[PDB]
């Protein structure tokens, strides 16, 4: 499953408990389609790479956090590990998720 | 002045009474710092061009117009004329709108 972050604290906590794994952050909108498309793909990827912690962020409700990492377009994922920022992809082309999760994890 | 769309419907009424001239929608989210950072320039810009019509829509208080229009990016600037959308410009780059505008008024 993807983790919805509340806010901040939620986040932080998120991040912590994921310990060394790959972070995927999708920084995401409800009036971005292709993220509503992409959603259920990244549901199922959560559950088959179990090894990697998948996290959404609703930048609309979470303000603060996207204007800290500088988010523009909609949606993007930001690719986390051991609190190094390793990668972003904007946009919902699937298979270059996949790619990144393959070079980053 | 950059005129703040409230709805859909006051959307339609500012295109429509924008008659012939050039509109430029101004796409924009209060989480996306060069939104901020352009806008005063575009507000001072939009008193000296009284053929064209600027218009702002936030996509956070707008999401079914921001839908409709399939924005991704922040800012994303919109020129549509007489019912036709000219053109498309995400970024905040100011002379490459100014550039737009002047092709297009």
């Amino acid at each position: 499953m993807v983790y919805q972050v509340k806010d901040q604290e939620d986040f932080t906590k998120q991040l912590n408990e994921a310990g060394n794994k790959l972070v995927v952050i999708d920084f995401y909108a409800t009036w971005c389609g292709p993220c509503k498309m992409i959603a259920p793909k990244l549901e199922e990827l959560s559950q088959s790479m179990s090894d990697v912690v998948f996290l959404k962020v609703d930048v609309s409700e979470c303000e603060d956090i996207a204007q800290d990492n500088q988010i523009a377009c909609m949606p993007t994922f930001l690719f986390m590990k051991n609190g190094q920022k390793l990668d972003s992809l904007s946009g919902a082309n699937y298979d270059k998720l996949l790619e990144l999760v393959e070079k980053n994890k």
